[PDB]
């Protein structure tokens, strides 16, 4: 499908994908990114507008270029005061995830079931939590609910802000030269810019690539805003594919298991994996009587968490940057409203099984099971504990 690949090429700006309803679990352990949101930064919009205005001043625009400039000035007005907010689409995404959970596992959330939800201090994540919880409560007002949020959860939901080596890597690390070299190889600006600008070949490579990247960025976020305007047809399938490859590599190297990061971006997630294991263990032991723990955070929470779990292919360490896109796909991991759900079951012989859902689809671990997608919890916990120990060892290589 051409249209489906185009949406996937928004990468971690892809809206949550379409999903469908349909033994019973006794506990659900959840992490969810906020839902679809407005752009967080005006920088890409400003860069597009400045290039076009400067071109208009030297007779450099085509007719389509002038139409684009007017659209860009309108988006600047519509985005004002909205930056980074959860959109109406992001609310409905959360209602959809909660609603499907309820219809799939009605017994777990029936009667006076207890649920806890936490979120970061970031409003779009808090609003996502509330869209989710409001759906849950509307379906069953007899739910018992604990809701909290804030900086007190930084250690498990914003670990990427707290590790100094990782912040330095993200801001100044060795992945940047590789990404910039890859953009230069991959982005072919002249055919895009020819749509809007006379003499596109008179632009320096660097400015042409930056213009095109910024335009792609504006077009990629627009479907997340619920504004009835569309730029994605500003670009062909191949053009979107090339852009996506560059942004995919950016996410992989800066946030996941790329060799150049030496697993530092993944290792920092170990406190959340530890906290997942503890909340499950406490529910199993009776220390907790929650039927579910929900957590609302960010793509930089989800991506390293998923890699640290070792969900197959997501922790791949691809040596050759040009090959990353074949083996690791950001839109499969952390689209808008991305979420991970561990579903725990007790079979009739009382053994505990766990099923992992990544964006509501069963995910594989590199351990054996006689009944995929269900894994032994004892086996899975031992595996996760090994991952956590590996993460602590990795972090020991960095002060």
């Amino acid at each position: 499908h051409m249209q489906t690949k185009i949406q996937k090429y928004a990468g971690i700006a892809m809206p949550y994908p379409n999903r469908t309803d349909s033994m019973t679990p006794f506990y659900i352990n959840h992490l969810g990114r906020h839902g679809a949101r407005f752009p967080t930064s005006r920088k890409a919009l400003d860069k597009v507008e400045k290039v076009l205005v400067s071109a208009q001043q030297e007779n450099g625009l085509t007719s389509e270029g002038m139409a684009l400039l007017s659209m860009i000035r309108r988006l600047s007005r519509l985005f004002d005061g909205q930056w980074g907010k959860l959109s109406k689409l992001g609310e409905t995404e959360q209602e959809g995830i909660a609603g499907r959970m309820i219809r799939n596992y009605p017994q777990l959330f029936s009667n006076s079931a207890k649920i806890e939800a936490i979120a970061t201090y970031v409003p779009r994540s808090i609003n996502s939590m509330d869209a989710f919880l409001s759906c849950m409560i509307r379906h069953n007002p007899a739910l018992q609910v604990q809701r909290s949020e804030g900086k007190q959860y930084n250690h498990i939901l914003r670990f990427f802000d707290l590790n100094k080596s990782y912040v330095n890597y993200k801001e100044k690390g060795d992945w940047l030269p590789i990404y910039k070299a890859f953009v230069h190889k991959k982005i072919s600006p002249v055919p895009i810019m020819k749509k809007f600008l006379l003499n596109p070949e008179q632009y320096l490579d660097k400015e042409a690539e930056e213009f095109v990247m910024a335009l792609f960025s504006v077009a990629a976020i627009l479907p997340d805003t619920s504004i009835p305007l569309n730029l994605e047809d500003l670009f062909t399938l191949d053009e979107w594919h090339r852009y996506w490859q560059t942004q995919n590599l950016r996410q992989y190297m800066s946030k996941s298991s790329a060799p150049v990061g030496k697993m530092l971006p993944v290792a920092i997630a170990w406190p959340l994996l530890s906290e997942f294991i503890r909340s499950a263990q406490e529910v199993i032991s009776g220390k907790s009587d929650y039927q579910a723990n929900f957590r609302f955070a960010h793509a930089e929470t989800v991506i390293p968490f998923v890699s640290l779990m070792g969900i197959e292919k997501t922790d791949v360490q691809v040596c050759r940057p040009d090959s990353v896109s074949v083996y690791w796909k950001d839109y499969e991991i952390s689209p808008m409203a991305a979420n991970v759900q561990w579903l725990f079951y007790r079979d009739r012989d009382q053994r505990i099984w766990v099923k992992i859902l990544l964006n509501e689809e069963a995910a594989a671990l590199p351990i054996s099971t006689a009944c995929f997608p269900y894994y032994s919890w004892e086996k899975t916990r031992i595996f996760f504990n090994q991952r956590i120990e590996m993460a602590k060892k990795t972090l020991s290589v960095f002060n």
